[PDB]
């Protein structure tokens, strides 16, 4: 009695296992890895074969990005991490410009669709020209 090949998980991706098999009895246990963009939810990641008739077991990552907070004007937003939950992304005032406002930004979640707590700060020129006689 197996579970039956393998199902395709949207939250995960296969990690090993090699796919030359096709039924694996109850108490087996697979790999699976979690995709670019999963945040709070690490408890596990394995498919084994419950006493249901499929695979059981929880869900480990959890896709749940930020909203891009947008352009800078007058900056240039240190993104990379495509702002995954639980994470700081700084900023950087141009030449004519300083940073003001909170350099630091976290990726936070709230409800049901991750919820930022601040977006661009504030950049506004030195105190400081030339450009002038």
């Amino acid at each position: 009695m197996n579970c039956g090949p393998p199902p395709t998980l949207s939250f995960a991706a296969p990690m090993d296992i090699t796919l030359t098999e096709t039924r694996f009895k109850t108490g087996t246990t697979l790999k699976y890895t979690c995709l670019p963009g999963y945040v709070r939810s690490h408890s596990t990641q394995t498919l084994t074969c419950n006493s249901d008739g499929e695979w059981v077991y929880n869900t480990f990552c959890i896709y749940k990005r930020c909203r891009h907070p947008g352009e800078l004007r007058n900056g240039q937003v240190e993104i990379k991490t495509d702002l995954s939950f639980g994470s700081q992304i700084e900023f950087s005032c141009s030449e004519g410009f300083f940073l003001i406002g909170s350099t630091t930004s976290r990726c936070e979640v709230q409800d049901r669709g991750v919820g930022w707590s601040h977006p661009l700060p504030q950049c506004e020129i030195l105190e400081h020209h030339h450009h002038h006689h």
